[PDB]
RNA sequence: GUGAACCGGAUUGCCGUCAGGAAAUUAGGUGCGCUUAGCAGUAUUCCCCACGCUGUGGG
């Protein structure tokens, strides 16, 4: 079975006043780190229930889950919303039981069991990675000239179209080239959102040796992360039923443990 | 093992009954925070592993 979650942020209100929620999605990261803190051990759990000790993720289960963070719902009010499929039941009362000022409304969960006959048609929303890997020359220093070197470096960077095809043509040419190895045929695909999604990672770094020895003294050092981010919605038809449950839960892309992989149907 | 050694200033006691700081006070008169900007139609996306001469998988 699946399981299914929503999360709601209220991102609005008085801009005076702080606003963890809002700040909480600013880095892709955090929001990965929260997320997972959701699936405690069985042992972290007893020995901390009130979730009052240091982090460490080698206490926390790894488990492939998807998520997706969407904007925009009305009714005079502001809200984000997070929508997250597992495999595993989570514990949402561990994770906010000390952050209930991040959410606007208590966590929901509930079971999924999707059974689809082949030849169905379905509305489909999801967000791609657009990415290719390519061989780039290495140009550096730009010191008002352009100095060359050698190497090659293999490296994952955007998806580029020609000056005479619109980038929605260019995506659907892409997303249906692997549509028939994921189990399903579109029918019309439009693009809604094309941009950039950053983040921020810490790293430890050595500085110098313990006097006392058995280790050194160490500090933290942050890498960027940054991805290309495309959003779609249309409608699509069932190949086969079998490669299709493989194609849910799994992703359709890359940079699936930063919200990049997930597909939301609704029977049409 | 020294004008040194042996060596208690000790027993008893309430400072209690008395007291209005009180009459009177406007802190008022004058003042633009203003000149400015796509979260998007791209030409390298920070790191690692495997298969090829771009496609999978992890952060």
């Amino acid at each position: 079975m699946i399981y299914l979650s929503r999360l709601l942020i209220d991102t609005g209100g008085n801009p005076d006043r702080p606003r963890p929620g809002r700040k909480w999605l600013d880095n892709i990261y955090n929001v990965h780190r929260r997320l997972s803190m959701a699936f405690p051990s069985g042992l972290r759990r007893e020995q901390d229930p009130h979730f009052l000790k240091p982090f460490s993720p080698n206490d926390f289960q790894k488990t492939p889950f998807l998520f997706r963070v969407d904007n925009n719902i009305d009714g005079n009010d502001k809200r984000a919303i997070i929508i997250v499929q597992s495999v595993l039941e989570p514990d949402w009362d561990y994770c906010f039981q000390n952050a209930l000022d991040f959410l606007a409304a208590p966590p929901e969960t509930k079971e999924y069991n999707p059974e689809f006959k082949a030849g169905q048609l379905l509305r489909f929303r999801l967000r791609v990675n657009a990415s290719v890997r390519r061989h780039i020359p290495e140009m550096v220093q730009q010191d008002g000239q352009t100095i060359e070197t050698g190497k090659i470096l293999h490296k994952r960077v955007s998806l580029t179209w020609d000056a005479s095809s619109t980038p929605d043509q260019a995506l659907a040419d892409w997303l249906a080239a692997k549509s028939p190895k994921l189990g399903f045929t579109l029918q019309r695909c439009e693009l809604l959102q094309l941009g950039w999604v950053y983040g921020s990672k810490p790293e430890p770094k050595n500085v110098k040796v313990k006097e006392q020895g058995q280790g050194y003294w160490r500090e933290h050092k942050y890498n960027p992360l940054r991805f290309r981010a495309a959003l779609l919605e249309g409608v699509l038809e069932v190949d086969d039923p079998k490669l299709f449950l493989k194609t849910l839960s799994s992703g359709i892309g890359k940079a699936k443990s930063f919200g990049f992989g997930l597909l939301s149907v609704l029977p049409i």
